[PDB]
């Protein structure tokens, strides 16, 4: 399991273990987010396990994760769907294909990604992985962003990243 | 350091190791928690070290702990905010004596206590110690209880709890304003 670098433009020009990558001084790599809503238009927060080397034991969206070489973004969070939450997913759909950012975790730890965001809804139960999840939460979206809007530090800074650009909170929005 | 344990009433009757008395099996013993405001009137929050036995990462009020033997709850709060986070502060006063509060954290480990709540100025600088606190912000209170009622999940339950209290809040509330 790996993460692939990038350079100044999107290019991969390599890889390293997924471990050994994130650290005080983490380089640029390639990444996804994805944000679950239910059939009833409930969106799933998750807290991050507290065995994760990044922001581990913090509150954020849906699944988050590292699309490996040859892999489609696509298949990246269908893959972590399942296996940091053992679910089924319909297929992803573009809310920020745009997204960039860097940040340092309390403990120093740094995420340095290209992370395009998704939205999808589930087709069958969670089934949570405690290695990835340690508490999640089905909620209403319009109360989650209150919540990122008075408080963003109570939340990722990835979360509040995604769901403070404008045309990504509209999409997250219509998409219930 | 210790807890001092708690009859079926909140009366005394002894004390445990700290540790050691902090299980799925916690039995009643006394506590404090307090809320922190700057000259300013900013209220302190604060997010639970990692390495703490019960909500560890959890994002919370200012401070929190157990008195020892033979010191007062406004003491033990004096200590805590100089252990915990390097400050000093005004005279603790009292704004929830009777809460109480029984709760499982996400890993089985509860909290049973009696937990007299205060309030307080910060009179220095902050010297945080991170075997106790991972992350802070000074933030206005009408902000923290606004995302309180909208993600009270992201919260420790026990902030939540003194939060809504209604004369607690109008004691938080009265901190917010600026002091010279
Ligand atoms: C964390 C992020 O920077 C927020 Br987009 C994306 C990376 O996901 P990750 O959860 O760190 O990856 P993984 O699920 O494999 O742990
Ligand atoms: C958390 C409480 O249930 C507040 Br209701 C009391 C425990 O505080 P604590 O910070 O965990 O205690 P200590 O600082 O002594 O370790
Ligand atoms: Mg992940
Ligand atoms: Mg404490
Ligand atoms: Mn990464
Ligand atoms: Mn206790």
């Amino acid at each position: 399991e790996h993460v692939i670098l990038l350079n100044a433009q999107g290019v991969p020009t390599g890889t390293l273990e997924k471990y050994a990558a994130h650290t005080a001084d983490t380089r640029l790599h390639l990444a996804f987010s994805s944000w679950l809503f239910n059939a009833k238009g409930q969106l799933l927060v998750t807290r991050r396990a507290l065995s994760k080397k990044a922001w581990p034991g913090v509150w954020t969206n849906s699944v988050a994760g590292h699309p490996q070489l040859g892999e489609s973004n696509e298949d990246a969070v269908i893959r972590r769907c399942r296996y940091e939450l053992g679910v089924e997913i319909t297929p992803p759909e573009s809310i920020y294909p745009d997204f960039r950012y860097r940040a340092t975790d309390p403990s120093g730890i740094v995420e340095n990604e290209v992370c395009p965001v998704f939205a999808a809804r589930t087709t069958s139960a969670l089934q949570i992985n405690d290695d990835e999840v340690m508490d999640y939460q089905w909620c209403d979206l319009a109360d989650v962003l209150h919540g990122i809007d008075a408080t963003p530090w109570a939340f990722s800074p990835w979360m509040v990243m995604q769901a403070t650009n404008r045309e990504a909170r509209k999409r997250l929005s219509a998409f219930t």
